Order: C-alpha cells, then sequence, then structure tokens
C-alpha cells in the first residue's frame, strides 16, 4: 500500500527552483519514506492556524514541505515547498 504523490502547479516550480540535490532529496524522501510509510501522517505534522487547518507538513532536514493529505483517495498533493526560513513555520 502507498499513497499517491502529486505536486501542485505552484510548488512544482517553487521546488524545481531549489538546488538539484535538494530537489531530488525531497521527491525521493516522499517516494521513498512516505511512499513506504503505511500512512502519510507519519513523518509530517498538521499546520496551525485559525484560517488554515486541514494540511500536512513534512520535515526534510532544513526544508519545510507543505502538502495536503486526501484520505478520500489517499493522495498527497504538495501545496508549497520552501526552506524553513521561507515558510512561516
Amino acid at each position: 500500500m502507498g499513497y499517491r504523490i502529486e505536486f501542485d502547479p505552484r510548488a512544482e516550480k517553487e521546488l524545481e527552483k531549489l538546488d538539484r540535490e535538494v530537489a531530488r532529496r525531497i521527491l525521493r524522501f516522499l517516494r521513498e519514506r512516505v511512499a513506504t510509510l503505511e500512512d502519510p501522517r507519519s513523518l509530517g505534522e498538521p499546520l496551525r492556524g485559525p484560517e488554515l487547518g486541514r494540511f500536512w507538513k513534512y520535515r526534510v532536514g532544513d526544508y519545510r514541505l507543505i502538502c495536503h493529505i486526501q484520505d478520500r483517495e489517499a493522495t498527497v498533493l504538495v501545496l508549497r515547498v520552501g526552506h524553513a526560513r521561507d515558510v512561516y513555520r
């Protein structure tokens, strides 16, 4: 069993803009760790805020990845991708 790995039209660029090794590390980390992880909510944490809630974030060394978990179709679509500094968390 393994959830789907999707990337929004905005993140795709926000990620590709990052270093080569860094990009491959993220994509793989999700296609390797999360991919095998019986559940996507294992190596990630739910965002915090009165405006936003239903959102899962993953930790990648020094990079924060904001993805959205969809139980309906067990699909993980990345919303935003930026270094810890970039993200508001």
